[PDB]
């Protein structure tokens, strides 16, 4: 297979894959596709019970600089994730609007290569 | 592969698997987790012509005790499941306000594991 | 694997599986399931910027004759698809109210068999 998964704590980026990788991690919660083909990505993001600064609740996924999805609901531990087909050089963001807006204990996301 | 399936009639569970197997019947509907992986979720709810009873027109996925999905438009056949990274011990259900509130000849879901 | 994907634009229709097919090209855009199972379909609709004739902006997947899709936002490039179970005389088809609604030479739609 080739599947990739950043967190939750006390783990960050993880990888599984043959030679040559399909994608490779950039930096936290951030990762780079180096293979074209067809990508089930998945995760959840739970939501942190607590949190009270001003900024408001919203997550965001980002396809390289696009956003491909919003994450708006603050009480539900809500899905990340979809059916994509990614090409070379694509990036994937997942963006929390505060740091502690999540429960990064229990918070993640990843990717599995389905097919070329 | 590991796949099993609740419904829908004539059929109950069925299942499809190697040793060991990676979930199991726990009732109708009703099913366990014992091998940690990627599972995508699926089936759908028919939601049945008729129904005029008093129970507003509500079906919940559960992931053990929490809901992970909620079905209200009661005209639309709808989609249930999506790609959920589960853990041993993990039930999933799924749970009809009414029972007659759905055309069981025609309703039902199903899981298969993606990955480990 | 058995996969095919119509569009985008220089391309039509592109089929790869082994013998029998499981699918097969009815026309542009529409395909017609040949062996019973659990397809994941996939694919993005990007909306067309410049689109001013009156018709409203609606894009519709239909499983046979029912429409299982709606895509209703004009400004999201959307994702199209999902887990089905299908089987067998099963037909798929996207459907764009106007066809200068949207980016042909950057939409599309496909499926990837998962599993029996």
């Amino acid at each position: 297979p080739c599947m990739a998964k950043f967190g939750p704590l006390p783990s960050k980026w993880q990888m599984a894959s043959s030679e040559p990788p399909c994608v490779n991690k950039v930096s936290d919660w951030k990762l780079e596709i180096l293979q074209n083909g067809l990508y089930l990505i998945y995760g959840q993001v739970a939501p942190n019970a607590a949190y009270n600064d001003v900024a408001p609740f919203e997550v965001r996924l980002y396809k390289n600089k696009d956003m491909i999805q919003t994450l708006t609901n603050k009480s539900k531990i809500q899905n990340v994730g979809g059916t994509y087909e990614l090409h070379v050089g694509d990036t994937i963001d997942l963006i929390f609007n505060s740091e502690h807006q999540v429960l990064k204990n229990n918070t993640y996301w990843g990717i599995i290569l389905l097919a070329n």
